[PDB]
């Protein structure tokens, strides 16, 4: 994926959250 464990620990741009599955968001599905 793009971020988190399923990307090997990358983070997200500007200010957004990173989903439990590993993608960027800033919404609950992507902060939880
Ligand atoms: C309950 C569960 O975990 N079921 C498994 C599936 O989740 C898994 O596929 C993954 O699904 C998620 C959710 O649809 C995918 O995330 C989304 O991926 C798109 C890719 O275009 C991304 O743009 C979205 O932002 C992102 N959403 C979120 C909330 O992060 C994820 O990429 C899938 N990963 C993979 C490697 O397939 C399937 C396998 O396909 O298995 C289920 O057991």
């Amino acid at each position: 994926e793009q971020c988190g464990r399923q990307a090997g620990g990358k983070l997200c741009p500007n200010n957004l959250c990173c989903s439990q599955w590993g993608w960027c968001g800033s919404t609950d599905e992507y902060c939880s």
